[PDB]
């Protein structure tokens, strides 16, 4: 094997899960990096609650959308976050009810990546783990992708509308590409995940909005 890593072979990756009709993906791409790091830490992997974040994270919009950075920064100020189990997702914006008896992890900050710069992403993966990342996935070509690496040069790096999770990176017939987690479920795409182009000149703006939580 060249350069390539995949958390999922190691356990930093949480069964793929469905955002429903809630525009939370930002929620679940935060919750994904929370959950790689806190394997890497703790030695045992947990699922985090999205819907703590969309509940109480007042600077997003809840179910409207929000930041990854904003959720890191917020889980930080209020020094821990719920387990899914203990904050469960019902998919709709309702009072926080955040459960201190229920925290299941916690940060110290946030990295954002060097904005456009995807071989620091490469390192960020590599070092860190799972990152959060934003990209374009308005063209239908991503909605209905299959198999193989993704790659559509009317991708727009400007519009950046779903927030993912970046499990790794690889080569596949002479392609490299980034692994990806969407929140749409296991029966979207390759079993939940979409296999995107890397070094495609920041194909759908990859590498344009990444972050990753501190532990
Ligand atoms: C998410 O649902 N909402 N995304 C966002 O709020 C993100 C936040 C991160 C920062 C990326 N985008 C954002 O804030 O854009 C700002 C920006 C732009 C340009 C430069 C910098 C910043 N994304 N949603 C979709 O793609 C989407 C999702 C659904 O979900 C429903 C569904 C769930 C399961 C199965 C099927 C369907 C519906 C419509 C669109």
């Amino acid at each position: 094997a060249p350069d390539s890593v995949d958390y999922r072979k190691k356990g930093y990756v949480t069964p793929v899960k469905n955002q429903g009709q809630c525009g939370s993906c930002w929620a679940f791409s935060s919750v994904g990096a929370l959950e790689g790091q806190l394997k890497k830490k703790t030695g045992k992997l947990l699922n985090l609650s999205p819907q703590n974040l969309v509940d109480c994270v007042s600077e997003n919009d809840g179910c409207g959308g929000g930041y990854m950075t904003n959720a890191f920064q917020y889980v930080q100020k209020n020094r821990g976050i719920d387990s899914e189990d203990a904050y469960p997702y019902v998919g709709q914006e309702e009072s926080c009810m955040y459960n201190p008896t229920g925290k299941a992890a916690k940060c110290r900050g946030y990295r954002e990546i060097p904005e456009g710069n995807e071989k620091a992403l490469k390192r960020a993966v590599a070092r860190v783990g799972p990152v959060s990342v934003a990209i374009d996935a308005s063209l239908t070509s991503f909605q209905f992708y299959s198999k193989g690496v993704y790659y559509d040069e009317s991708c727009n790096s400007d519009n950046l509308n779903h927030a993912v999770l970046a499990v790794g990176y690889g080569i596949q017939k002479g392609n490299k590409h980034w692994i990806i987690k969407n929140s749409w479920g296991e029966n979207w795409g390759n079993k939940g995940y979409i296999l995107m182009a890397r070094n495609k000149n920041n194909a759908c703006g990859i590498a344009n909005l990444a972050s990753f939580p501190k532990m």
